[PDB]
């Protein structure tokens, strides 16, 4: 119970609207959504009221351009809470054909746990 | 503790000893091969003396029955120093085809961090 894992998923962009076809136990504990609530769809249903649209931007962009790309977006778990998502998107080669490997990473949860092991160190004196 | 990049493999079993087929820029920095030193080998390139036949089973039998599984296992860099590797294998389907995809994840620090924190609470128990 409570961990922090990175949430890893390869999308297929030969299917209509490049959904998800893996997802680990990782992304699924970080967003709320079980495994066939995020497999088949595009990984934007994760984007809420205060998604940077410019940021946005910048993944269709680079998607497109088949460049790497990172950055923090503000995402919503199922339960509607807000976390910042540091986001890696790796264009990549399978079968000599394209997919994307993306590496999710909570950033609003590393910060809280790292907080709590420095305050209890901090106890200790 | 550790801060840095999580490895990612994928390997295709249908081809002879489960090759990798993919490596991300993570395992690179984490093995201290390149990908060129890493595509089509299998994956027990990483292991080595301290490497654990007790986990190194648990992989093979997860993987012969397609079963995900989890494990930490002690693997080794290119420049011969040994890092704990929390090791996750799911298997996948791209396209009605069959892969395993797997996430290593460095605990080494947080490995010494716990046997310290273990070692004191031993001893200030046999305390009073
Ligand atoms: C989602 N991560 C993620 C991982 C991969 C492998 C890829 C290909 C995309 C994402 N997205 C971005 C999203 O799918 C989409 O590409 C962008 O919204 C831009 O395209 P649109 O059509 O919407 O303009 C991710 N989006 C997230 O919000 N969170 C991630 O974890
Ligand atoms: C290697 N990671 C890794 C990633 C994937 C996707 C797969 C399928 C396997 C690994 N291995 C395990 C290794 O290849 C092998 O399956 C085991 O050694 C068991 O089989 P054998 O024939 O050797 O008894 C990984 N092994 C590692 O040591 N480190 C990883 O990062």
């Amino acid at each position: 119970l409570d961990h922090v894992r990175v949430g890893v998923v390869i999308t297929d962009p030969a299917l209509e609207d490049n959904p998800i076809v893996y997802v680990n136990q990782g992304f699924v504990q970080m967003t709320g959504y079980e495994t066939e609530e995020i497999l088949g769809k595009n990984c934007r249903f994760l984007q809420g009221k205060h998604t940077d649209p410019a940021e946005v931007d910048n993944i269709r962009t680079a998607l497109q351009n088949k460049e790497p790309v990172t950055v923090q977006i503000q995402n919503y778990k199922k339960d509607g809470t807000m976390f910042w998502n540091e986001l890696n998107i790796d264009p990549m080669e399978i079968e000599d054909k394209t997919y994307f490997v993306g590496i999710q990473n909570d950033i609003t949860k590393q910060k809280e746990y790292e907080k709590l092991l420095e305050d209890s160190l901090t106890e200790i004196t």
